């Protein structure tokens, strides 16, 4: 039993809800919130900009130190940093950004990072401003993640389309 509320159960381990991931994280304070990161951990827009804003830019300050020490992430890769006021930890995961010409096959590699954590609150990787098809992102999530994932979909119209088209 965990404190996630109002989710539709898609499979044994995947759950989905129309929700603002920022507001969800503040309410649940999960062990792990997933950020839709880029390799530079520059949290400007989309989920990343919203999460970073909610931390009063502390996420960005921490991230800049991480990059100065370690260099950029790989597309498909991840790092664990603080969750600040939103969660215990933030798993920054880089899905491919189609608007940059990155290989969509890397989406599966990106979701594999979730398997290192027993329970996560997450967005759909590569969706929104990363330009991939969200129906595809959900399919890859369900077929790749084996740990318990609670997906927040910000857009209600998209949420309804995601549920009604789910196989
Ligand atoms: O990963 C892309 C998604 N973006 C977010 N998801 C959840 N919470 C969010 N807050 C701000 C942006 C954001 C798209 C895909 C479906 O719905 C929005
Ligand atoms: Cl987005």
């Amino acid at each position: 039993v965990n404190s996630f509320s109002g989710y539709l159960k898609l499979t044994d381990n995947v759950y989905i809800k129309n929700a603002d991931i920022v507001e969800e994280a503040k309410k649940v304070k999960p062990t792990v919130v997933v950020n839709a990161a880029n390799v530079y951990l520059k949290h400007g827009g989309g989920v990343a900009g919203a999460l970073n804003k909610a931390t009063n830019n502390a996420m960005q300050v921490e991230s800049d130190d991480y990059i100065a020490t370690n260099g950029p992430l790989k597309v498909g890769g991840s790092c664990v940093l603080s969750g600040h006021n939103l969660a215990k930890h933030c798993l920054h995961v880089v899905g491919p950004n189609v608007n940059k010409g990155e290989d969509i096959q890397l989406l599966k590699s990106a979701y594999e990072n979730f398997n290192q954590h027993e329970v996560l609150l997450a967005p759909l990787l590569s969706a929104g401003i990363f330009g991939a098809d969200p129906i595809h992102s959900l399919r890859v999530c369900v077929d790749t993640v084996r740990t318990n994932v609670y997906l927040a979909v910000f857009d209600k119209n998209l949420y309804d389309k995601l549920v009604s088209s789910f196989l």
